[PDB]
C-alpha cells in the first residue's frame, strides 16, 4: 500500500506515488523528477492530473506517451494554486527537471518535500528564506558521515584533464561514457567540448536528451557514431567484455578506449582524494570510476537542515530497515542539539 511518507497531510496530494494504483482520496499526483523508481507506474493509460516541471512534462509526453490533457507543468520559483492549495516548485540540483515542492497548508503549516536533491548554499537564498518550514520530507540517500565526495566542479576538472591528455597523446583513442538514466550530462558534454567532438549515442538516448531544454544542444550531440569520438553506452556495457565488443564495431578507426563510469559513492572515497584516482586496465582498455554525485553528501545535508531548522523530519530514503531508521533519527537529534532548535 502507499507509504505514509508519500502522502501530504491536509491535502489530497501524493508525491512520487504512481505504482499503487488509485490511491484513495488522491486528487493530484505530483512527480518530482523523471527517474524510474519515482515515475514507476505512469503510462498513456493514466487519467489523473500530474503536476511537475516543464522538463519532466516533456519526458512524460515523449518517452512515456502520457496524454497532454493530464500533464500540468508549472514554472519554477512561482506561487501557483493547485486544488485550492498554494505550492511552489524549486530547483533541486539533482537531474534535469528535478524539483523540490513547498506546500502552504490551509491551516498555516508549511511543508517542504525535497524529492531527490543535492543540497547547496544557493538554496538558502531562494523563496525558502522567506518563511518558516515546519515539516521536511528529506532525501536521506547518503545520511551517514562516511559519505564524503568532491564538488561536481572538481570531478569535471579531473575528467576533462584526463580525457584531453589521453587523446592528445593518442589521436586514435576513443572515449566512452556510461549512462542509464537522465542526470550527469555535464560528464560527457564537458569531455566532448574539450575534444572538439559531438557526443554520439543511440536514437532512444538522443530523443531523451532533446527533451531537456539544454541550450545549444543541437551543436553538442548526434546519432552519427562514426563522426564522433565520445560515445555514450548503457552503463551495463562499461566493462572489459562490453568495451572490447564495442571497439570491434568501430572498424579499426580506434585502437584504445578510455571509459568513464560516473558512480554515486564508492568506499575508495573514505581513503582516496580525486587527484589520486586510477583506472582498472586490461590491454588497450582503461575504466575510470568517478564519484560524480547528484545527491547531498552527509555534510551538505547537515548544513541545509541546520539552516532550515524544521520542527519535524520525515526521511524518504533508507526507510526499509529498523537499524537505518534508528541511525538517521540519532543524526537528526545530534544536529538539532548542536544548532539549538
Ligand atoms: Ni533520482
Amino acid at each position: 500500500t502507499c507509504p505514509f511518507y508519500k502522502k501530504i497531510p491536509g491535502t489530497g496530494f501524493t508525491v512520487d506515488a504512481f505504482q499503487y494504483g488509485v490511491v484513495e482520496g488522491c486528487t493530484a499526483y505530483f512527480l518530482t523528477h523523471f527517474h524510474s523508481d519515482h515515475y514507476a507506474g505512469l503510462s498513456k493509460h493514466f487519467t489523473f492530473p500530474v503536476y511537475c516541471s516543464e522538463i519532466t512534462g516533456n519526458l512524460l509526453k515523449n518517452k512515456l506517451h502520457v496524454q497532454e490533457q493530464y500533464i500540468h507543468p508549472l514554472p519554477l520559483d512561482t506561487e501557483c494554486i493547485v486544488n485550492g492549495v498554494k505550492v511552489v516548485l524549486l530547483d533541486a540540483n539533482h537531474c534535469p527537471g528535478a524539483v523540490m515542492i513547498l506546500f502552504y497548508l490551509p491551516n498555516g503549516t508549511v511543508i517542504l518535500h525535497t524529492g531527490d536533491f543535492r543540497a547547496d548554499p544557493s538554496m538558502e537564498r531562494s523563496l525558502l528564506a522567506d518563511q518558516k518550514v515546519h515539516m521536511l520530507y528529506l532525501d536521506t540517500t547518503y545520511c551517514s558521515p562516511e559519505y564524503t565526495f568532491p564538488s561536481q566542479q572538481e570531478v569535471i576538472r579531473f575528467a576533462i584533464n584526463t580525457a584531453f591528455e589521453a587523446v592528445t597523446l593518442n589521436p586514435h583513442a576513443l572515449v566512452v561514457c556510461g549512462t542509464y538514466s537522465i542526470g550527469k550530462e555535464k560528464v560527457f558534454l564537458a569531455i566532448a567540448d574539450v575534444l572538439g567532438s559531438k557526443v554520439g549515442m543511440s536514437q532512444e538516448k538522443y530523443k531523451t536528451l532533446q527533451c531537456l531544454n539544454i541550450p545549444e544542444i543541437n551543436s553538442l550531440i548526434t546519432t552519427d557514431m562514426c563522426s564522433s569520438l565520445v560515445h555514450l553506452l548503457p552503463m551495463m556495457q562499461i566493462n572489459f567484455k562490453g568495451l572490447q565488443s564495442h571497439l570491434k564495431k568501430c572498424g579499426g578507426k580506434y585502437n584504445q578506449i578510455l571509459a568513464f563510469r560516473p558512480t554515486g559513492w564508492t568506499h575508495s572515497n573514505k581513503f582516496t582524494r580525486i587527484a589520486d584516482v586510477i583506472p582498472q586496465t586490461k590491454g588497450n582498455i582503461s575504466i575510470y570510476g568517478i564519484p560524480y554525485s547528484e545527491h547531498s553528501s552527509y555534510l551538505e545535508m547537515k548544513r541545509f537542515v541546520q539552516w532550515l531548522k524544521p520542527q519535524k523530519i520525515i526521511p524518504t530514503v533508507n526507510v526499509g530497515t529498523w537499524k537505518s531508521r534508528s541511525t538517521m533519527e540519532k543524526y537528526f537529534r545530534e544536529w538539532k542539539l548542536e544548532a539549538g532548535y
